[PDB]
């Protein structure tokens, strides 16, 4: 018994209370004379509420009755105020069914008998939800907005109707109209509600936000609104001058950008779950914006910061191929004939030789992993991948380098599978920097196969060394050697070899889940590339492959701008005061037309 | 702080200083009666110049102000002549801006205070720089041929414009128009340029060379202009004849060949970087022109110049199967137990039985090389891939055949990684060759598979023999054998066998190069043939995969006709002396037409 269900059987119901009550029978037919064989002659009780707590006037606005509407108001003019009670129209005068219907006769009529232009329509049908099929808002005025008729809509300005007027979830009739199918429409219906605006600077109905904090030009940008957006920029917008086809333009740049509290439109757009508002970052005044934030600044800190990552995790590796050996004093090896292992545990470190390098190496390790921690863990308080699941990889890489510290401190055997993970973890989280024409198409995205294979095999043959670094290399030799093991981990990754098999021998826990995850890492890329060499090719789908490449380098873009200091990465465009315009930044583009 | 961050700052500074200069400010929003007002009553000194070195002439320009123009002109007529003192406009006259806004009343009534029409604009802004959205050259002649304005273009030539002028990068008013995005257009605009010259033969307008050595003509083809190309085309054919449908029109074929200093059209277009140049080789005076270089002439000596390399190679290699052998003289065999060599150096070879057979091979092997090395070398001081990389491999290749000499007469250990590299660049080399209606096109690019194929296992199969012919078959016994190791390396191409795999046994480090690089090309050419499998039938796109190749061999064509001697591969098209119309070489062509 869904809530549907309900409203199914409601709508059954009220044609049938309908089909009962003959006055409101008689309303509906528009029987004009059955009316007053009603209400002139023993006529029914008027103020009948119907199923839907409607009067017999309600059920005459419905369907477009106006000679039947006429003598229900002249017979009882109390009922033009009457509401739908109900609980799915509470709220919803006659003058709200008259506005929508677009009968301005009855529309006109319901005036001159003084209806509230600011009733508000608080039913459940009303609501701004995915199962009812319109959202007009509350208010008489936001209904006639939304079916586009400009004569009910100043009509209903001319009898008081607040156009500042917001609803349950803070939408002004601005809000709602970008809210709506018909966007080149909707955009002659949003100048006609800006004209009666108090016409003063401060107040403006444009800047009156949602509930959700978000002013009708940044909702239009959320919302993937292109028609709407296009259209708000002309009046935040500046032509500087025209030298032939060259237009120099000045943009606005306000609410566009960051030291929002949070509330940048970049942010939003990269955030929000909506694809639709991926394609905003491609208009005239954003596009220009984040190219120049990647040009400079964006692409140098990058590669900057990812070699540092480089680095950082080559290290990381120094100090796993190198790592405390012991022999196997136990003579268990004796029995368990299937156990291999010539284990490792040593605290026998503290005096130090070649050690003592690998110290500052672990240290760095550390030091680098809480950093990486001291940046991202204060961020998940304050989640979305476009950029890659990057963040979801650097926290529990560095989860899994404090583990192995705990892991170490405590003489623990299990050394090996906290170390293995945070191997691949290092690694994997590398190609990610991938980031710094069809043919070209081509040939790129076959350079990133390159780069994101050659950083696979180079966590793999890390993680596969340290899980054969302790096994006996006579049988299930694959990995005696870092050289090795990076030329067989080559070879598995082309299936070209039957990849470490041995049966005879119990080979450790973390061989059969370290090349479970690397058989199919290795089948994916090869999948991707497949992928990346037909559909390049194939249509104009290149495209489609290509922007998100494009809102991936936007998305990135932004997550530099957050935490590198004010003192780096400068604010786009120029700012405004003395030059004399200002407190706002403004960015100046040029247009050549053809 | 970028250059155009600067730029940027400026064009906000001008509109401040016209927003601070009254005089300025009046000459922007055309205010006729605030020019009297400060003219004539204590108005302010006239010659200010702007944020950008501009009058007040050069603003009341800028905008299309003819009645605040008129003002300023009558009250200083000095300012006619004042230019830009600006960096960013150094030389631009009030003329420019009149001549680019179209303005006929402001450009006449300049032309009537007597304005330069040579001044050069020298401005930074005006530069053929990608950063700048338009390029119309310096003088204002040039400026009204790339607007499109007629009217302009003869009233300049009618105030003595120089139509020869060139500007700082040697560019006519030809030049600058071919380089213009209209380019139906500026045909027209082409034609009423060349009516105004000297009429005379000698010291023609579209003769005079760019400052890089390019005519006009020449410069439609390296820039892809193919609208301009045609065009230009029709001013050097004749037409012999009209019989029915048949028109044989005989073409000019003089800037569109070689013996150019280097100066030929085609070596211009298969040189350039320009994929748009690509285009102009399909021309129909110009396809015509290398399809019958390449049917007789082309292809004949490129199948006998590859015959002959495939003979050079087959004797390097028959001089590397059966190479040098001793044996393990050594008893070091038994220490290093990983060790497997039973290595092979000698000097026994001066006497000989089977020996000198290979010495007059191995001659032949330097002999060759050497002249590889005198025809490429030369070459390098007088670079780009088209054919592909067969010049980059054919050097090396030699290079390692020295190497290989060198590597000998000092009884060099290692003579085999640069012998072994001197088999695949030999070979693979061969591939090249490779040179010489969607399904034909299916098994188009199959047979050339099949020649890559045979070549490259023919090229690894001889060094993976190299590799293992010193080292025990008893264990990794893959290639003990010429006949083996290719129906091995054969097998190992398709992944069916697990390629040679040994960890006991330090297998030579060359394999662990050498199969490296057999795994990555046995790949590619098996990715290479899918998308030529799909890729043919998948859309006309076939064609995008078929001019490549078309223009792969026309760029062959050239090289072949570049070393050849005189004597062989006589001129294209016929010469014209006794004819009678003649110095120029001419090509008979006779089109069909429905
Ligand atoms: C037709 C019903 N009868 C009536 O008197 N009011 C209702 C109007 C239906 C509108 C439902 C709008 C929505 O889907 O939310
Ligand atoms: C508008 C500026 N003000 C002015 O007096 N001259 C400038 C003209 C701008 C042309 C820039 C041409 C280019 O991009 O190179």
């Amino acid at each position: 018994e869904s809530w549907a269900q309900s409203r199914d059987e409601q709508n059954l119901l009220q044609q049938k209370r309908i089909w009962e009550s003959p006055l409101l029978l008689a309303a509906k037919e528009n029987n004009v004379q059955a009316l007053y064989k009603l209400l002139k002659f023993e006529g029914c009780e008027v103020h009948q509420k119907g199923a839907m707590g409607e009067t017999a006037l309600h059920i005459a606005a419905l369907y477009d009755n106006n000679e039947a509407a006429q003598v229900l108001m002249e017979a009882a003019p109390e009922l033009v105020f009457e509401p739908m009670t109900s609980e799915l129209y509470e709220g919803q005068t006659a003058l709200h069914i008259a506005v929508i219907n677009q009968n301005v006769n009855l529309v006109r009529a319901l005036l001159a008998r003084g209806a509230s232009v600011s009733a508000r329509a608080t039913g459940s049908v009303f609501h701004y939800r995915p199962h009812n099929l319109i959202y007009y808002g509350e208010h008489p005025l936001s209904f006639a907005a939304c079916v586009g008729s400009e004569e009910i809509v100043r009509l209903l300005i001319e009898h008081g109707a607040d156009i500042r007027a917001q609803d349950s979830l803070g939408n002004t009739v601005l809000h709602i109209l970008i809210l709506q199918p018909n966007k080149t429409f909707a955009c002659q219906m949003y100048n006609l509600l800006l004209s009666y605006d108090g016409g003063d600077h401060l107040k403006s109905l444009e800047l009156v936000p949602n509930n959700q904090g978000l002013t009708p030009f940044k909702l239009a940008g959320v919302e993937g609104n292109i028609v709407m957006f296009q259209h708000l920029m002309q009046k935040r917008k500046h032509i500087q001058w025209t030298y032939g086809p060259l237009t120099s333009t000045l943009y606005d740049l306000t609410e566009i950008d960051s030291s929002g509290d949070d509330q940048s439109l970049l942010e939003l757009i990269v955030t929000t779950k909506k694809r639709e508002a991926r394609q905003i970052l491609d208009q005239t005044p954003v596009k220009e914006l984040v190219s120049l934030k990647w040009k400079r600044y964006g692409r140098p800190y990058f590669c900057v910061l990812g070699a540092i990552y480089v680095l950082y995790i080559i290290c990381f590796t120094m100090c796993c191929v190198y790592r405390p050996l012991k022999p196997r004093i136990t003579n268990r090896t004796n029995p368990r004939d299937n156990t291999l292992l010539q284990q490792k545990l040593l605290q026998e470190a503290y005096v130090t030789p070649k050690d003592d390098l690998r110290l500052v190496g672990e240290l760095v390790s550390i030091v680098g992993a809480v950093i990486i921690l001291l940046v991202e863990i204060p961020d998940i308080f304050r989640q979305t991948i476009l950029g890659g699941p990057f963040h979801v990889i650097i926290v529990t890489y560095a989860f899994m380098v404090l583990v192995t510290m705990v892991m170490r401190l405590t003489n623990s055997d299990g050394e090996v599978v906290p170390m293995s993970f945070a191997l691949v973890l290092g690694w994997c989280n590398v190609m990610y920097f991938a980031r710094g024409m069809i043919q070209k198409m081509i040939f790129g995205d076959l350079m990133r196969f390159c780069w994101q294979m050659a950083v696979v095999i180079l966590g793999f043959a890390s993680a596969f060394y340290i899980i054969f670094q302790t096994e006996d290399p006579d049988e299930l030799g694959h990995f005696y050697d870092y050289p090795m093991a990076l030329f067989s981990t080559f070879e598995l990754f082309l299936t070209i070899i039957d990849g470490p098999a041995n049966y005879d021998v119990d080979l450790p826990f973390m061989y059969s889940i370290t090349y479970a995850a690397f058989a199919i890492i290795a089948t994916l890329l090869m999948l991707n590339l497949l992928i990346a060499m037909m559909g390049d090719t194939h249509w104009r789908v290149a495209h489609e492959r290509d922007e998100l490449w494009r809102a991936q380098v936007v998305a990135t873009t932004v997550m530099l701008e957050r935490k590198l200091p004010r003192c780096l990465w400068p604010r786009s465009g120029i700012c405004g005061r003395e030059y004399g315009l200002g407190d706002r930044w403004f960015l100046r583009v040029e247009d050549r037309q053809d």
